């Protein structure tokens, strides 16, 4: 599977990090609260906890399931 460019256009289904964590849904608060919402970026396609690129940084990443650990990037290649 794999993202193009910054990954902003990514729609896959990917929901890992780089160290293996699960990526948490972007509609939860919880463990981390967040601004990331389908309300606050209605052209990202944030949707359940796939990794997605929403404030345009350099690829896809996610908020994690860990405490301890409030974002990763995504385990995805690049095409």
């Amino acid at each position: 599977d794999c993202y193009h460019g910054d990954g902003q256009s990514y729609r896959g289904t990917s929901s890992t990090t780089t160290t293996g964590k699960k990526c948490q849904s972007w509609s939860s608060m919880t463990p981390h609260r967040h601004q990331k919402t389908p309300e606050n970026y209605p052209n990202a396609g944030l949707t359940m906890n796939y990794c997605r690129n929403p404030d345009a940084d350099k690829g896809p990443w996610c908020f994690t399931t860990d405490p301890s650990v409030r974002w990763e990037y995504c385990n995805l290649k690049k095409c």
